[PDB]
């Protein structure tokens, strides 16, 4: 209870563009070294669609941030994808790529790469416009909430899928509001539907501008763990340890690891 | 080809001492049981977990480069009565000789024994746990997992084996990832088909002390790991990575995680 409020307003001075500059920038946002953790990110999405076994018309994505990486894709699988985030800094910088203002963050890097894996031909272009094109809305949530998106959100609930990534760790104050966090998102999910769940391991801060946020320190086992603690199977986890010069002071991340999970 | 960097593998470990092994690795820092996020918990919880599940289980297992420890062997014994040991110094032989026939001055091994009881929770006392694997243990022998014959021909090995254990031995002994390939593929061939693996292993390692000993090794990932296992003949039914904390990573090595991994040879 007095942690989830103390997240709340370390969360009022989150710079976006300090975050993208941080996380998706050179170094962490070069994606040409394949051991990175750009390529290692995007190649664990694809691999886990490139599976057909992860689809549907509806997808929600818990905490996009101003990030659009983790649906690339995803949106060749979705036709109704929901894009969320507790910050509206954040929903008007995503408002600003999906609707190509100025001053939009150029992820075609990322739409390259992913393309580029995927192996279908497509050009990043054609990658870009598709996701624009199946994005419908993006609308306000908090995982703390035991209905995260409010009463009757115009998100058509339940989605057949669930994306998040980095944000359940990273809104939560200890192991347990984690795990609430982690029950509270699963009420979106149909069941049988799948959860891809991307995070960090072993981290305790990160730095966005001015805003220090504090983070709990997660575990893969903790994560297993949680992860049937509520109500999934979990069919794939995966760890990157990161490697010294990824290491930069923006943050204390030891690894990231990649969850696919079904729920039962 | 790769017979050279094979012959300085060998060359290296004819200066491997196993007092000061054991010292760096398996007494505290590196061996504190206590802190249940250290690394000797952790190896334990895996060995223990995958022999909870009842699937691994058979007559005869071999455990692919010992070196001079058993903690690897404390949760397979409850369920091999065939257990063979393998390494390829003989000084690593005598030191588990020196444990076998309990004399003092063989490595304690019992702040083990204990952890894996508490673990399994079966209530049992670590002296049983204890006398059970010295009773199962029935022979050590030579080991080179280069060889396309590991243990050589016609050796008292039984063979085909039901399962294999096998830590920290392949990624430390390979000079490249070919070499790691040819080995994985070399003591499959000890294993029946639809027998397990258990592999535990450092993660993106390149140099370690075992009694000012730098020996180097190549390092591996998670990934280039599974893809191994799978191009070897297996499925992988478990790769679980253990991040090495930056509190136990002292000036021992330089790895920066350790990986359990549960397969199954088809
Ligand atoms: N109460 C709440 N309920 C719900 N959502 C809430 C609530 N409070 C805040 N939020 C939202 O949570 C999002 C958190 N993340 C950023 C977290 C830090 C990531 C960082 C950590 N250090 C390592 C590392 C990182 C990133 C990349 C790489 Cl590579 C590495 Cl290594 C969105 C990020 C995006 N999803 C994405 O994936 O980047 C914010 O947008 C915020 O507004
Ligand atoms: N050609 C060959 N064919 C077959 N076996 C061969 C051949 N050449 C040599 N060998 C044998 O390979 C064995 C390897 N050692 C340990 C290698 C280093 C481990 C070290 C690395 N740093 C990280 C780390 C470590 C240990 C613990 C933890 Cl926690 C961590 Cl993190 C015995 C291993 C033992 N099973 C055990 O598990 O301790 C030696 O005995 C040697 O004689």
């Amino acid at each position: 209870a007095p942690g989830q409020a103390a997240v709340a307003s370390a969360y009022q001075r989150f710079e976006p563009r300090a975050y993208l500059r941080n996380n998706y920038a050179p170094p962490r946002g070069d994606l040409c070294n394949p051991n990175g953790v750009g390529p290692w990110k995007l190649r664990c999405l694809a691999q886990t669609f490139a599976t057909g076994e992860v689809s549907g018309r509806t997808l929600i994505d818990i905490g996009s941030g101003p990030t659009v990486y983790q649906l690339l894709s995803a949106c060749s699988h979705f036709e109704d994808i929901t894009m969320t985030d507790f910050l509206e800094v954040n929903r008007q910088e995503l408002g600003r790529w999906l609707q190509e203002e100025p001053g939009a963050f150029n992820w075609s890097m990322y739409s390259q790469h992913a393309c580029l894996i995927e192996g279908k031909g497509e050009c990043w272009q054609d990658k870009e416009r598709q996701l624009r094109a199946r994005v419908k809305r993006v609308l306000p949530i908090d995982v703390h909430q035991p209905q995260p998106l409010g009463a009757g959100s115009p998100a058509p609930l339940p989605a057949d899928a669930l994306v998040s990534a980095f944000c359940l760790e990273a809104v939560s104050p200890d192991l347990a509001s984690f795990q609430r966090a982690l029950d509270h998102i699963t009420t979106l999910l149909r069941p049988g539907g799948h959860l891809l769940l991307i995070g960090a391991l072993e981290e305790s801060w990160y730095l966005a501008g001015e805003a220090r946020l504090t983070v709990v320190p997660v575990s893969e086992e903790e994560v297993r763990e949680a992860l049937v603690r509520s109500g999934y199977k979990v069919r794939d986890l995966r760890t990157y340890i990161m490697p010294a010069h990824l290491q930069t002071g923006v943050d204390d991340v030891k690894g990231v690891f990649f969850a696919w999970a079904q729920k039962v």
